[PDB]
């Protein structure tokens, strides 16, 4: 099952997430179109926590949210580039 949402961040960027949500109602993987390309994120289990969950592996792109059910439409996002620059910051839906 996927769940698309569109968001609005600082300096006007634009960008559309999709969702995905296996059988257990838990999110599997974050893809983000930057610049025309679908970058797919794996959720990162080790570095999410109680209030955080974080998409991407080191070297990536790395999606970060808060905590991700069927809630999702809700929260804020950010996106961080391989280089480690926040380029899409203080995301809302
Ligand atoms: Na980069």
């Amino acid at each position: 099952a996927k769940k698309t949402v569109s968001y609005v961040c600082q300096q006007g960027k634009k960008v559309k997430v999709t969702y995905g949500f296996n059988k257990q109602g838990l999110t599997t993987y974050a893809s983000a179109v930057i610049n025309g390309k679908r970058v797919q994120m794996p959720v990162n289990l080790d570095k999410s926590d109680n209030v955080e969950t974080f998409y991407g592996k080191e070297g990536g792109y790395v999606l970060g949210t808060g905590v991700m059910d069927g809630s999702y439409r809700k929260q804020p996002i950010m996106i961080t580039a391989p280089d480690n620059q926040i380029v899409f910051k203080d995301c809302s839906p």
